[PDB]
């Protein structure tokens, strides 16, 4: 969208509701593939609900933009380059948009907590300039997204359950290694309705699934080269006390010539899965992660699809 002026990114709206405008400060990127970053403080110190994302991307120019909640930004500038980092502390995904993924809504009366004693103070918004053949003409960037807030308590709570590997060694050659990811859930039921993927170069598919009486219900299946939003889970699944989450990244070691484990750098591989969900305000966790493989022989039964590229 055009460069907003001088109007104010915070638009009160009511006595519970607010509009933030959370947008680039006229940025003018010189190389391709740029990460700039920015920072908005919640303008209110008590808990708040995000309820709604609008995003304002020039689709000429803008390949991604993700935004985070944490309490440390990694800079106080107006902008800064972000390659390195977004956040001191944890960096809370709350939403992404990608060129040519359709970007999942909230489900209704779903809201991220934030603010109060332990939600984030901050937003921190990334956007990625791919091709930047369009700022031949030192136009002026202010791409980003616009975030409804309320400080009415929303019935459903939005979390990130975070499912990752740690001991994953894959040698040089072996064209197959599968990375195996499963822990029990003892929670309350949590309604998931979005995932991510997320490799490196060496991941060739990243598939999740609840397992209930031995029967493996798909949450999401993709290839990790294609752009990293949330795609909607195609049937929204409960998960719910004694299921188990399993996950398995399909790895290669083709291209390389000693043996690859995993790390923050590209040389290093990684196996992540981000499943975004909802739970009942009175029982919910903004976030839940699993790094273990509790269930080993239970893969024996894992659909073929899992096993195979899309
Ligand atoms: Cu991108
Ligand atoms: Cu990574």
């Amino acid at each position: 969208n055009e460069c907003l002026g001088t109007i104010g990114p915070v638009t009160p709206l009511d006595a519970s509701d607010f509009a933030l405008d959370i947008r680039m400060p006229g940025v003018t990127p010189k190389e391709s593939d740029t990460y700039f970053c920015m920072s908005m403080r919640l303008p209110v110190d008590e808990e708040a609900f995000v309820i709604d994302f609008k995003p304002r991307a020039s689709m000429d120019t803008v390949h991604h933009m993700l935004l985070f909640g944490c309490n440390m930004p990694s800079s106080t500038g107006s902008y800064w380059f972000c390659d390195e980092g977004t956040c001191t502390d944890k960096a809370n995904i709350l939403y992404a948009w990608a060129r040519n993924a359709p970007p999942t809504r909230l489900p209704k009366g779903v809201g991220f907590r934030v603010g109060g004693e332990t939600g984030s103070k901050y937003f921190v918004l990334q956007v990625h300039y791919g091709d930047i053949s369009a700022f031949r003409d030192n136009h002026k960037d202010c791409s980003g997204v616009s975030v409804h807030l309320t400080r009415v308590p929303q019935p459903l709570i939005a979390g990130m359950y975070l499912m990752m590997s740690v001991d994953t060694v894959i040698p040089p050659g072996e064209k197959v290694v599968n990375a195996d990811i499963s822990c029990q859930y003892k929670m309350y039921p949590m309604h998931v309705f979005a995932y991510r993927v997320h490799t490196h170069h060496l991941g060739k598919v990243v598939s999740g699934y609840r397992v209930r009486n031995g029967q493996w219900t798909l949450i999401g299946r993709q290839n990790p080269q294609l752009p990293e939003a949330f795609y909607p889970v195609e049937h929204p699944v409960d998960v719910t006390f004694g299921d188990i989450l399993a996950a398995r990244c399909v790895f290669t070691g083709e291209g390389r010539t000693e043996a690859t484990h995993i790390g923050g750098t590209s040389s290093d591989e990684m196996c992540n899965l981000y499943i975004m969900y909802y739970m009942e305000a009175k029982y919910a966790l903004s976030f839940m992660t699993c790094t273990k493989n509790v269930a080993p022989d239970m893969f024996r039964t894992i659909p073929a699809e899992a096993n195979i590229p899309i």
